[PDB]
């Protein structure tokens, strides 16, 4: 191998601009890192900058340096749709036609309607809501009716909740496989079955550990199954092993933060490894790009990036660290949904010791799953151009 070790951080939703195709999606105007540095007087961000974050694209408090430590360039997407899983799945080698849905203004009344006819349970809520508020206002109601609470968050996710106590976990379980099945359907294409059980009296109402997800599998094999298959380390840090519903991982790190994110590459940096360590920060896309809070996005931008040389201090000569994200997420855009944006790549070793350039754009994810694969001399995936050689 080229590299022993590769280390893939996604910054969840950090889009660098939008993408050619953006008004189709309705994405005219939408720059994630462009609107978040504007709003915060300039983006601290020096250690990105040395990588060459600045040489992709400047932007305010964001300059281009001479000699950036690794290459840089960006990705385009390829695949239909803007969410979360198609961005990761595209990233690991796929091509996906098919796009998850988002449902702003609840679920269709057909899809209701069949669940109701195969459950004999009446539903409630059907909006976008957080676990909290839908409680606020429904717990009471679904614990005197044995009713199902539906909603949605601003992903592409059906939540079932049910108060333990009424509904036993059981058949709440059963309820969302039927759920999952339904769902499995363009008309309405759903990424993630959430259980959703519930304890406690009105004005007290807790969410339980009893969570269970029903997500699907990727539609198709992906560069991890392959790395897998060939006896490699594939350790999933964060919604990772979640988002390719485990398939192809070799081990699972549960995260609470982006700053513990950090702490689990951190670990696996201490880890002696063969294959690939898989990183998400989620919180960019999940607390402050869905609520449009640019503040508390450029904040958390400058956290991660304080964290950047502790990182770069544990790679070896033959580590490989890549930086991308899955799609954008404007914090200052209408609505609640993800943008369609080109997303950074910056691509850095030690070993690089006159640094790097400019790559040709990636015109797919899927060459970063083409470049890892190449690595590690397993399938190559049917979509991707390996930029390995360019290194
Ligand atoms: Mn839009
Ligand atoms: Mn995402
Ligand atoms: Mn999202
Ligand atoms: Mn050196
Ligand atoms: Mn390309």
């Amino acid at each position: 191998n080229k590299y022993k070790r590769i280390f893939l951080v996604v910054m969840d939703s950090v889009g660098i601009g939008e993408a050619p195709d953006a008004e189709q999606f309705g994405d005219l105007g939408s720059d994630t890192i462009g609107h978040i540095a504007e709003h915060m007087n300039g983006l601290q961000m020096p250690n990105m900058v040395k990588l060459g974050l600045g040489n992709i694209r400047e932007m305010k408090g964001i300059s281009k340096v001479e000699k950036p430590l690794g290459y840089y360039t960006k990705m385009q997407e390829k695949s239909t749709g803007k969410d979360e899983m198609t961005g990761h799945w595209e990233i690991m080698g796929l091509y996906i036609d098919t796009p998850f849905q988002v449902f702003p203004e609840g679920f269709p009344k057909e899809l209701l309607d069949e669940l109701e006819e195969k459950t004999g349970r009446k539903i409630i809520g059907n909006k976008p809501a957080s676990g909290t508020e839908i409680l606020d206002e429904l717990g009471q109601e679904q614990m005197e009716t044995g009713s199902l609470i539906v909603y949605t968050s601003a992903d592409s996710v059906l939540q079932i909740a049910a108060h333990e106590e009424v509904v036993p976990l059981d058949e709440l379980y059963k309820i969302c496989k039927i759920a999952r099945e339904l769902t499995l359907d363009e008309k309405y294409m759903v990424g993630r079955v959430i259980a959703r059980p519930f304890v406690g009296e009105p004005g007290n109402f807790t969410r339980t550990p009893n969570r269970h997800d029903y997500a699907l599998k990727p539609f198709g094999r992906t560069v991890m199954n392959e790395l897998k298959d060939s006896d490699y380390d594939v350790i999933a840090i964060g919604k990772i092993s979640d988002i390719y519903d485990g398939e192809g991982v070799t081990e699972s790190l549960r995260t609470k933060s982006n700053m513990d994110g950090m702490d689990k590459l951190v670990d696996t940096l201490n880890m002696d490894f063969t294959g690939l360590s898989f990183l998400n920060l989620v919180d960019f896309d999940a607390l402050f790009g869905h609520r449009r809070d640019p503040q508390g996005y450029g904040e958390a931008l400058q956290e991660y990036d304080a964290r950047l040389p502790e990182v770069f201090a544990k790679l070896k000569e033959d580590d490989l660290l890549l930086i991308t994200a899955d799609h954008g997420n404007d914090p200052i855009h209408p609505g609640t949904d993800h943008t369609r944006e080109y997303v950074p790549l910056l691509a850095y070793s030690p070993s690089m010791k006159e640094g790097g350039q400019e790559l040709p754009l990636r015109q797919t994810f899927a060459d970063i799953g083409a470049t890892v694969a190449e690595n590690f001399g397993v399938k190559m995936p049917e979509y991707g151009t390996s930029f390995l050689n360019e290194l």
